[PDB]
């Protein structure tokens, strides 16, 4: 069981990096193995380039507040998609190398990523684009365990 | 333009293998280039196993009645579902390696799939499936030209 928050830190409508920021909190009963964790991050690529991800900071939270940093273990991948639509072609997928997410605890996530030629964007017709100041409750972005849909919806 | 014609060939509720036949028509006044083109097969995979499957014959047929073989250009994959439905948590994608389908021309593909084990299949509880003597006009199978859904309801 799992509780998705998020929000874009970059808010431009043209850019040429998009930031987006999770935060994954473990509201079962039983710990999670991060290694089978992945979330998604839908959006129209705007020009097909090369893309890079990168995470800036990742950790663990524990409910007594423990941090455990985890930045290095948080790995990106650019998926096109089989089956667009007018504001989603492409994904980035996160994914882990390993860790355990127990009850109670949440991964925060504060991811960025561009085009390989620094190319701009267009975050306006993005599908999971979402500008706020804080993690907020968003269902346009997706989370799965074992390649099963267990947050968000999908376009 | 497409058109997208069905019917499976085995029509036995418990089976251990599924045949797809499937007749797809270019009724456009332009060529379509098969490399471009996917079809879906939804389906429940009944018991979760590796899965081949094999093009037992695939031809391109002229509006003229030419006849090109095109057996070995056709190749299946199979895409476990990250939201399933009661009759759909698997499909079978079918793609083209190359062939150009002329305007007016059709592809006839007579497709079997198994899994490795080879082990049974219950058909009463998929999507897609259509037992028929002959092609019929289904729209419980997809296609997609350049990633766009152009035929068939998706599940
Ligand atoms: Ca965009
Ligand atoms: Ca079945």
């Amino acid at each position: 069981n799992l509780k998705v928050e998020f929000y874009n830190s970059n808010p431009s409508d043209t850019t040429n990096s998009i930031n987006p920021q999770f935060k994954v909190t473990n509201t079962g009963s039983s710990a999670i193995d991060l290694s089978k964790l992945t979330l998604r991050y839908y959006y129209t690529v705007d020009g097909q380039k090369d893309q890079t991800f990168w995470c800036d900071h990742a950790a663990i939270i524990g409910s007594n507040g423990s941090y455990n940093g985890i930045t290095s273990n948080v790995k990106g991948t650019f998926v096109k998609m089989s089956s667009s639509t007018n504001n989603a072609d492409t994904y980035l997928e996160i994914s882990f190398t390993g860790g355990t997410l127990e009850p109670g605890a949440h991964v925060q996530i504060q991811g960025r990523f561009a085009k390989n030629d620094w190319s701009n964007y267009t975050q306006s017709n993005d599908y999971s684009f979402k500008s706020a100041s804080q993690f907020v409750e968003w269902d346009q972005v997706t989370a799965y365990l074992n390649g099963v849909l267990v947050w968000g919806k999908e376009p």
